């Protein structure tokens, strides 16, 4: 039975709809953990040996550790499974990793993983592309009715607000503006003034944190520019299985969810 390492939680629950244990997922960076700067311990090496499949998210979110997928068992190749995705820079710069945080980019984690299972596993060709299709299609139906309610809102008030810049491939998903404190987890003054000043001008009434970092930058701006604190959003990792977050999907659901319901 074939292995498939998944680099973080996000997208070990994306495999596990597509294989549906046709193969083993395995996780390396799982729920909890962060994905921006995380120690591979040996038992995490022990995942890395057992691969046969390596699904990383690329956009260098894996680079501060990238150097333990090495000394790898003979064939198994290292997939970014966000190829095909259009990056956009964190500042000509290093990428915000945070592709799946997307309608749209959900449907090509989803068909890149395909691919890679099914190249890894030919003979169950007929059943990624069955589980793939649904898996699509459930996410579709769960997300389109909020992107459906987003899409509602005055050009003006088009603005997604938060502490890492979490969202910026959902906001040009859907047609937003994104304005955050700091580009990846792991600060700086002019980013948060500079926040301030754009919330202050356009009248923005809402700023988020995110379930991995603190939410006390956000309050202090919210004050600062008499908007309201937006509570938390998760982005980085799923919850723990009783969290609102425990899948992929869950994810998805949840922190658009928020944000539809603090847009209206």
């Amino acid at each position: 039975k074939k292995v498939v390492l998944s680099s973080f939680s996000i997208i070990g629950d994306i495999t596990q709809n597509i294989a549906k244990d046709l193969v083993t997922v395995t996780t390396l960076v799982e729920a909890g953990n962060d994905s921006h700067s995380y120690q591979v311990t040996s038992a995490d090496a022990i995942k890395i040996q057992n691969a046969d499949l390596i699904l990383c998210n690329g956009l260098h979110l894996e680079e501060t550790y990238m150097k333990y997928f090495t000394n790898l068992k003979k064939g198994t190749k290292i997939i970014t499974v966000t190829d095909g995705i259009n990056p956009i820079g964190v500042s000509d710069s290093e990428p915000n990793p945070h592709a799946w945080m997307s309608l749209t980019n959900a449907m090509i984690y989803i068909e890149n993983i395909r691919k890679a299972l099914t190249a890894l596993d030919p003979s169950n060709a007929k059943k990624y592309e069955l589980n793939a299709r649904e898996y699509s299609e459930k996410i579709r139906n769960s997300i389109l009715p909020l992107k459906t309610r987003i899409e509602k809102v005055d050009p003006e008030k088009r603005w997604f607000v938060t502490s890492e810049g979490c969202l910026v491939y959902l906001a040009e998903d859907f047609g937003f503006k994104s304005l955050y404190l700091w580009p990846i987890n792991s600060r700086s003054p002019s980013m948060m003034r500079h926040a301030i000043n754009q919330m202050r001008s356009h009248k923005i009434k809402f700023i988020f944190s995110e379930s991995t970092n603190s939410d006390q930058p956000a309050k202090q701006v919210a004050y600062e520019t008499n908007a309201s604190y937006g509570g938390v959003l998760y982005v980085d990792s799923l919850s723990k299985p009783d969290g609102p977050a425990p899948t992929y999907l869950d994810l998805l659901r949840f922190s658009l969810t928020k944000i539809v319901d603090t847009l209206f």
